[PDB]
C-alpha cells in the first residue's frame, strides 16, 4: 500500500470542484457559515462578505423562491440569470449545506448481469468506457465487466484497483450511491473559513456533490487522459460490493434524468443481487 | 467483504439494545414511523398503536416540555414517573430518530496510552481496559492495558486481526462512544421490521441503543463480559486506535463521566497530530 | 493581604513532610550535605552520623543497586526491607537531591472542559472534593468547577483564594505541575543543617516532592478538617492558568501511574487551551 | 495575569541577545539539540549542521582546554582567535546550556540605598541608576537615584505600578544580575524553534543572554536608553527590591565590576534582613 495516503481524510479536504457552489448554514437566522472561494461569481458579493450573513439576503432570488421544494425534496432545479442550476441541501455538522452545480434548461449468471449494467450505464451516460468492479474478501476490486467504444485510449484498462482504495473512500462510496467529478484536469476550490470556528475541522463533505478529489486520485485520471469519472456504487444488502466506473475523455454533462436513471439502476441491481439467495 | 460474518450490515440489523426505547418519525405532522417494541412500557400504549400518531400525543409531557433544548443541544435530560432518563436526538433516513435511556437522577506514545487506559479505567470504574492501535492492515495491536488486580479476562494482548470488519471501523470512525450495557441482554426488534418508506430497516449507524451483531455478542459472552464500553481514537479525523473496556457485568458509567471519556478522546487527538506539526 | 506571610521564603522553610525522606549531596565523592532528622528509620544511622559520608554508604542496597536508571530518568522504585518506596532526583543549588517516598508495591465551552478535568481528576484520585480555579487580572482564582462526592463535610467551598496566594507559591506552582500535601495534621521534619554552609540559608526546595508547607496554610486546611490535599497546575503556553486542588478528609495514597496520568492530563489540557486560538 | 503582555512567558521566547552564542546539549555523547542561529560567525559551522554532532567536534578547542573548571565553577575566561570571551554552564530542562559572552583581554533605609545607588553607577559608568523598592501591590517605588549631571532621561521618579509582570519578578527573583547590552540591537532565534524532546521552546529561566520581551524592550528604545543592568535586592530570599542602570549607548560593564556588583547585593542583603533579628 501507500499508507502515506490511506490515511487521507478524504472528507476532511474543505475544497470542492470548481464547476459548483457550496454554501453552508446553522441556526434559525441561517447564517452563512462556510462558502467556497468561488462564490463571487454567482451571488454577487465576496465571500469574505456574505460570512455571518442570513441566506435571504445571500442567495439568488430564483433560488429562494423554490425554498420549500428545496427543503422537502433536497433538490430543485432553478433558472438564474447565468443559466439552468441544480440546488442540493443535505445536513452536516449540524449545519444546512446548499451546493448549486449547472444544469440543461428545461422549458418546453452474476458476469451476465454485471455486462448488462455496463451496457446499460455506458448507453445512459455516454461515456467512452465503463468498468465493473466486485470486491473480493481482501477489498480488491477486481474487473468484471467492460463496455466501451470501438477503438480505445484506454485500451483494456482492466487492471485490478488492488492494494488500492483505502476504507474512507469505500465507506463514501457505501454512503453515497452516485461520484461524478466533472474534469480531472480542474482545479479544486478552496472553502472558506478554512477550518469552521465551531469545529476545529473542516466542513466534512462525505454527503457532498461537489466534494473535491484526492489529488493522489485525481493525478491518476489525468495519467490516463481522463477528464470526466462518473461513478456508482452497487450495494448487495447495504454493504459495499462493487463498482461501476465511467471514464471520458473530455468534460461531458450526463444531466440529472440520466443521472436518475443511473442510481435507480443501481437499486434495482441491490435486488437482484440479494433476492437471488432469499 | 471479509467472511461469513464481515459483509454483515450491522447498521441494519433492525434493533435496539434492551435497557432503551427508540422512537422515529418525519414531516412537520411528526408522525411515527418506526418504534422500538419494548415502547409500551415506558409510552404507555402499544407500539403498533402509536404508529402513525403525532409525537405531541405520543411523547410523556416532561420530555416535550424540554423539546426545545433538546432540538437545540440534541440531548437533554428529563425526569419521568419511570425515573431519570436521557434523551437523544438525531436525524437519519430523512427521520428524526429519538432515543430514551435511563440515567442516574440530576437534583513517547505507548506512554501516553498508558496513562489514557488508566484515565478511562478510574472513569468507567470496568475490570479492563484494553488500548489498541490499528497498523497499516487494520489489525489492532494491544498497546496498553489498564485492570483490577486479579483478573478473569487476565491479559488479553491476543490482538484482533482478521477480526474488526470495515463496517464496524466505519461506525467507530463515525461515533467516539459504543457502550453495549449487558451481552447477555436480548436485542428489541424495531418496528415496523422495514421502513415502508425505504424498504430496508432504518439506519441505526448515529444510534447510541444500536444493537449488537450477534456473533460479536456471543465472543463477548464466551469472555464473561457483561458489559463493554469502547473509546474511538481518531488522529486527524481518521480513525486511529479504540480503548475498549470490559466489566464482568452491567455497570453504569453516568453522564458526567461518559462526557469526559469523550473529552478525553478530542484531547488525546489533539496530542497524536499537534505531535509533528 | 497579610504581607506578614505574603513576603514568606516558602522555598526556604528548611523541611520536608513527615512520610518521607530526603538526602542531598555535592561534588563527584557525593558527600551528604542535607539530611533529613527522621532518616535513621530508613538508613539505619544518625543523620549527623551520616553528614559528611559518600552516598555508597548511606543509601540502602536497594537504591544504590538502581542508581543508573534513577540518575537517567529522574525516578525509580526500589523494594527496601521497609517496603515499597519511590527514589527522585533533581538539582538544586548545586546539590543532587534525593527523595524517598512510600510506594504501592509492584509484584506480579471553557467551563466544560473544566468540568471534564475535574470530574477525571476525581476519578483519578479518589479524593471527596476537587476544586479547579481560574485566575482573573488580579491573579484571584475564581472556582470554575467542582466535583465532590455526595453529602459533604466542606459544603459548597466556593471561595475564591482571593488576595490570597503569594506570589512565591504561584512561582512554584509554574514550575511544578504536581504539589501533594500528604497528611495536613502531620508535623514537618527540620532538614540538617539547619543553614546549609555552602549557601548561608537552607536548601532551596522549589522543586522538591516532599517539600513543607507554609504553616498558614497548613492551619487553613486543618480547619476545613482536610487531611490530604492534592494540587495540579494548569498552564497556558507555560504561563500560570489555574489549579486543580483536590481535598480528602484523611490520608489517602494516590499511587504513581494515576498521578502520571494526572500530570499528561494538566499538558493535554495546556494544549486544548492554547491551540483554542492558533 | 495582569494584561495583553504581563501572560508573556519571557522565558520561552526562543531567542538571545546579538552579541553571545547559546549552545545546548543533553546526553553522555553531548549531542547538540539547541543552537542559536548567529553560532556560525564564532564555531566556524551552520547551526543546522552542528546539530546532532558532540561538543567536543563543535567546541573551539581553547574552550574544551578550560571544561574541566567550567563544569566545575560554571564560568571561565578563554581566548578565542575571535578575541576574549565568559563562557558560561548551567542546567535547563534536561540539557547543560553553554552561553559565549565577549570578555576584556586578561593577560536610615532610604541612606543606604542611596549609597548603593551611587556605589553602582561607580561600577559600571552608566548614566542613571534607580532603585526601586516593592510596595504590598508589587509596585516599584522610586527610593533613590545616583545621576549624571545634566541628563536625558532626568528624574524617571515614576512608579513601575500596573507595570512588571510576575514572570518578570520571578526571573528577578531567581537571578541576581540581568544586563540588556543594546536595546537597539535584535535577537537572535534559537534552533530549532521548538525543542523536539519539549514541545516549547527551552527554558531560558536561568541565561545570561535571554532576550527582552519586545514591549519592554521597545519602552526602552523610546526612552533613547542603549544598555541597561539591574541588581535584584532580596531580603530573606524574598525579591524586594530591584537597582535599574540606564546608559544612551552601549557600554561594557567587565567581570571584575560585575562581580563586585553582586557580592553588593549579598550585602545588600544581610544588611536588609539582619536589621531587625
Ligand atoms: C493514496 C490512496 C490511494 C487511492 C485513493 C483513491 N482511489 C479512489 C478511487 C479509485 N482508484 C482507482 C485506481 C487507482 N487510483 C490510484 O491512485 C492508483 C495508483 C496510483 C490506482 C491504480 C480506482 C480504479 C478507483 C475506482 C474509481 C475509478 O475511477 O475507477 C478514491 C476516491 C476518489 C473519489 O471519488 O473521491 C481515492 C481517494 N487509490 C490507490 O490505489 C491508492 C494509491
Ligand atoms: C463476523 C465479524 C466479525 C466481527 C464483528 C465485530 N467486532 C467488533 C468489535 C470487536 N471485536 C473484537 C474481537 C473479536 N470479536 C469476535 O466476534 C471475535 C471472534 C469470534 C473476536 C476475536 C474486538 C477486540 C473488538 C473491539 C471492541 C472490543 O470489545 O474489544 C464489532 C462492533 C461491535 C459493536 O460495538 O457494535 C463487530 C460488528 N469481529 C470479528 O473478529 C469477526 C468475527
Ligand atoms: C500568608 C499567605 C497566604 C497564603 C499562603 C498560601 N496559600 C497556598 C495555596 C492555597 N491557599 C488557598 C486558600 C487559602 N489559604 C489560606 O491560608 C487562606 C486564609 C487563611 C485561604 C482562603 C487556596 C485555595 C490555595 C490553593 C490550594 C488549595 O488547597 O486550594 C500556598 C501554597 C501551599 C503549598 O502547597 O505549599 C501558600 C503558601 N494563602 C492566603 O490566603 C494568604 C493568607
Ligand atoms: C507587557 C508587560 C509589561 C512589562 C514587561 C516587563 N518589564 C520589565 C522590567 C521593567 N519595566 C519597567 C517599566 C516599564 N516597562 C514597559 O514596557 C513600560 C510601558 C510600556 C514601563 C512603564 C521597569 C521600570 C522595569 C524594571 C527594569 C528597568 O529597566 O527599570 C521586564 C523584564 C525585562 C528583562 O530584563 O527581561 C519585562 C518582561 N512592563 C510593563 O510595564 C508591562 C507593559
Amino acid at each position: 500500500d501507500l499508507s502515506q495516503c490511506d490515511r487521507e481524510p478524504i472528507h476532511l479536504l474543505g475544497g470542492i470542484q470548481s464547476h459548483g457552489v457550496l454554501l453552508a448554514f446553522r441556526g434559525p437566522d441561517r447564517l452563512l457559515e462556510v462558502v467556497s472561494a468561488n462564490a463571487q461569481a454567482l451571488l454577487g458579493r465576496p465571500p469574505e462578505t456574505l460570512l455571518g450573513q442570513p441566506v435571504g439576503r445571500v442567495l439568488p432570488a430564483e433560488v429562494l423562491a423554490q425554498w420549500e421544494p428545496l427543503v422537502a425534496r433536497g433538490s430543485v432545479r432553478v433558472v438564474l440569470p447565468a443559466g439552468a442550476y441544480r440546488a442540493l441541501l443535505h445536513e452536516s455538522d449540524g449545519l444546512t449545506v446548499l451546493e448549486l452545480e449547472p444544469a440543461e434548461l428545461q422549458p418546453d449468471g452474476t458476469q451476465a448481469l454485471l455486462q448488462t449494467a455496463a451496457d446499460t450505464v455506458r448507453a445512459l451516460t455516454g461515456f467512452d468506457r465503463v468498468m465493473v468492479y466486485r470486491f473480493d474478501a481482501d477489498w480488491h476490486g477486481e474487473v468484471l465487466a467492460e463496455s466501451k467504444r470501438g477503438g480505445m485510449d484506454g485500451f483494456l484498462g482492466m487492471h485490478f484497483p488492488a492494494t488500492d482504495i483505502p476504507v474512507q473512500a469505500r465507506a463514501l462510496y457505501t454512503r453515497n450511491p452516485l461520484r461524478l467529478i466533472a474534469d480531472a484536469r480542474a482545479r479544486p476550490v478552496p472553502l472558506l473559513p478554512p477550518v469552521v470556528p465551531a469545529l476545529g475541522r473542516p466542513l466534512d463533505l462525505s454527503n457532498s456533490a461537489l466534494r473535491s478529489v484526492s489529488p493522489v486520485h485525481l493525478e491518476y485520471l489525468r495519467n490516463m487522459g481522463v477528464g470526466a469519472s462518473f461513478s456508482l456504487s452497487l450495494l448487495k444488502e447495504g454493504v459495499l460490493w462493487g463498482l461501476i466506473a465511467c471514464h471520458h475523455l473530455e468534460p461531458l454533462h450526463i444531466s440529472h434524468e440520466r443521472r436518475r436513471a443511473c442510481e435507480v439502476l443501481t437499486q434495482l441491481l441491490a435486488l437482484q443481487l440479494s433476492a437471488e439467495e432469499r
